[PDB]
C-alpha cells in the first residue's frame, strides 16, 4: 500500500505547478475586487490565496522529501520554515473557505472591519497554535536539551527526517484538536450556509418582482404590444381606442387629475391592487382555487402571473395543464402551455412562467439579487467538495490516528498529498479568476 516515491514526487509537482498560476490569478482578481469595492468575501478570498501560495511555495520540498522515501534531503535549518509554510496553510485554509462561503450566504441572503479580525484570528490561531506546540516539542525544541536541530528526528544513522517521525504523543493531539477546530467546525459551518444557500433560492423571490420584471414601469400611458392604452407597471386602462377614456379611467383609478403621468408611487399602489384582483379572481373561480390550493408557493407565482396578464376566465380554458399542475405532472403541463397562442404571441414570458413551472425555481428569472445568491451556492458547495476531497482526508486522519494509534502511516501520507491539492482546487471554487 506504498506509492511508488516518483508518484509521489509527481503529484506534488502537478499541484505546485498548476496551483502557482492559479493562485497568482486567484490573489490578483481578489485583490483588484476589494480594492474597487472592499467587501468580506474578497478578504477572506485574499487570504485563502495567499496561504494557498504559501502551501504551493512549500510543495516543491515534500516533493523531495518524498523522492528521498521520508527523509529530508536539505538543510536541517529548513525545517522550521518548510514546517510552517506548509502546514499553516494545510490549516487555515478551512477557516478562509468557511468565511468565504458564509459571507457569500450572508450578502446574498441578506443584501469591511470584520473581516480583516477574522482573518488575523485565524492566523493567529494557527500560528500560535502550531507554534506553540513546535517550539516548546518539537525534537530540538524548547524542552529537548539535546543536539538536535529544530524538527528533526533521526530514527537510524544519517536519516533525518523534518516532523514526519515526531513522537505521535505531541504531534497527535495538537493535530488532533486543531482539525477539530479547522477543518470539521467549517466543514459544518460550511455545509450549513451550503443548505441555506439553497433554500434561500427556494425563496428567494416573489410575484411583485417576478411580474415587474415581466410588465416593466411607465409612467406615461402608452399603448401595450397590443395597441392598448397602458400604464404603470401592466396596468390596462381600456381596451378602447380613444386616450380620452384612457385618461379617465386612469384619473378614476387614482383619485386625481393625472392628465396621463403618474409617480412611481401611484404605479406601485395599482399594481398592488392587480395582484389582488387577480389573488380574487383565481380564489372565486371552481377551475383556478383547487389547482393554486395545491401549489408551492412559486407556482402560485406563476400562476398568479398568468392571471394578472390573461385573466381569470382566459387561464381557466387551460383544462388540462390546470389538472396537470394539480396532479404534479410539470412536464406534461408545460407541454400543453406551449401550444397555447398565449405562448405563440408572448413566447419569451410565457417560457419564463413555464419554466416556473416546470422547475419550481425562480431560475427563468436571472434578477441581480438570484444571480447572487446563485453565485453563493455555488461558491459554498465548491468550497463543501474541496473540503471534503482535498484536505478532508488529511484532518480524518489526523482524527482516526489519534483515536486509533494503532493505524499505519498509510493513510497520512495519501492525506497530506490530497491536502496539497488543495492548492489546485480551491483558487478554482472562490471565483476569482480573471
Ligand atoms: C516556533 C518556531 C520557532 C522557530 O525557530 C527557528 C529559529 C531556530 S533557533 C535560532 O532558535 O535555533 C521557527 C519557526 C518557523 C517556528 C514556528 C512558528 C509557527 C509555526 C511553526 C510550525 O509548527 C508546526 C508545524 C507542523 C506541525 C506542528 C507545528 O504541530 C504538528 C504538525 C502539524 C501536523 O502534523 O499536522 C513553527
Ligand atoms: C472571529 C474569529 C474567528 C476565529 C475562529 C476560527 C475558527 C474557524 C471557524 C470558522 C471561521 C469562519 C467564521 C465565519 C466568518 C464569516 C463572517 C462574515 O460572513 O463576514 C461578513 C461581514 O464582515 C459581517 O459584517
Ligand atoms: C468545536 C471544536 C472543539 C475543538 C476542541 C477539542 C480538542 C480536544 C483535544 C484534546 C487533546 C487531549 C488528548 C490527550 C490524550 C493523550
Amino acid at each position: 500500500m506504498d506509492l511508488p516515491p516518483q508518484l509521489s514526487f509527481g503529484l506534488y509537482v502537478a499541484a505546485f505547478a498548476l496551483g502557482f498560476p492559479l493562485n497568482v490569478l486567484a490573489i490578483r482578481g481578489a485583490t483588484a475586487h476589494a480594492r474597487l469595492r472592499l467587501t468580506p468575501s474578497a478578504v477572506y478570498a485574499l487570504n485563502l490565496g495567499c496561504s494557498d501560495l504559501l502551501l504551493t511555495v512549500s510543495l516543491p520540498l515534500k516533493a523531495v522529501e518524498a523522492l528521498a522515501s521520508g527523509a529530508w534531503p536539505l538543510p536541517a535549518s529548513l525545517c522550521p520554515v518548510f514546517a510552517v509554510a506548509h502546514f499553516a496553510p494545510l490549516y487555515a485554509g478551512g477557516g478562509f473557505l468557511a468565511a468565504l462561503s458564509a459571507a457569500r450566504y450572508l450578502g446574498a441572503a441578506f443584501p469591511p472591519c470584520y473581516s480583516w479580525g477574522v482573518c488575523a484570528a485565524i492566523w493567529a490561531l494557527v500560528l500560535c497554535h502550531l507554534g506553540l506546540v513546535f517550539g516548546l516539542e518539537a525534537p530540538g525544541g524548547w524542552l529537548d536539551h539535546s543536539n538536535t536541530s529544530l524538527g528533526i528526528n533521526t530514527p537510524v544513522n544519517g536519516s533525518p527526517v523534518c516532523l514526519e517521525a515526531w513522537d505521535p504523543a505531541s504531534a497527535g493531539p495538537a493535530r488532533f484538536s486543531l482539525s477539530l477546530l479547522l477543518f470539521f467546525l467549517p466543514l459544518a459551518i460550511t455545509a450549513f450556509c451550503f443548505v441555506g444557500c439553497l433554500r434561500a433560492l427556494a425563496r428567494g423571490s416573489n410575484i411583485f418582482e417576478m411580474l415587474r420584471i415581466d410588465e416593466g414601469l411607465r409612467l406615461k400611458i402608452y399603448k401595450d404590444t397590443e395597441g392598448y392604452y397602458t400604464i404603470g407597471i401592466g396596468h390596462l386602462l381600456t381596451k378602447s381606442p380613444s386616450l380620452n377614456a384612457a385618461k379617465s379611467e386612469l384619473d378614476k383609478a387614482i383619485g386625481r387629475n393625472t392628465n396621463g403621468v403618474i409617480t412611481k408611487d401611484e404605479a406601485e399602489k395599482l399594481f398592488n391592487q392587480d395582484v389582488d384582483a387577480a389573488v380574487r379572481g383565481i380564489l372565486r373561480n371552481a377551475k383556478l382555487k383547487p389547482v393554486y390550493d395545491s401549489l408551492d408557493a412559486v407556482r402560485r407565482a406563476a400562476l398568479i402571473n398568468m392571471v394578472f396578464q390573461m385573466g381569470e376566465t382566459g387561464v381557466a380554458g387551460f383544462t388540462n395543464s390546470l389538472r396537470m399542475l394539480q396532479q404534479k405532472r410539470w412536464d406534461e403541463a408545460a407541454v400543453n402551455l406551449a401550444k397555447s397562442r398565449w405562448y405563440n404571441q408572448t413566447p419569451n414570458r410565457a417560457k419564463r412562467v413555464i419554466t416556473t413551472f416546470r422547475t419550481g425555481t425562480w431560475d427563468a428569472y436571472g434578477s441581480l439579487t438570484h444571480r447572487r445568491k446563485l453565485r453563493a451556492a455555488w461558491v459554498a458547495g465548491g468550497a463543501l467538495l474541496t473540503l471534503l476531497l482535498c484536505v478532508g482526508p488529511y484532518n480524518a486522519s489526523n482524527v482516526a490516528s489519534f483515536l486509533y494509534p494503532n493505524l499505519g502511516g498509510s493513510w497520512r501520507k495519501l492525506g497530506l498529498i490530497t491536502g496539497a491539492w488543495s492548492v489546485v482546487l480551491n483558487p478554482l471554487v472562490t471565483g476569482y479568476l480573471g
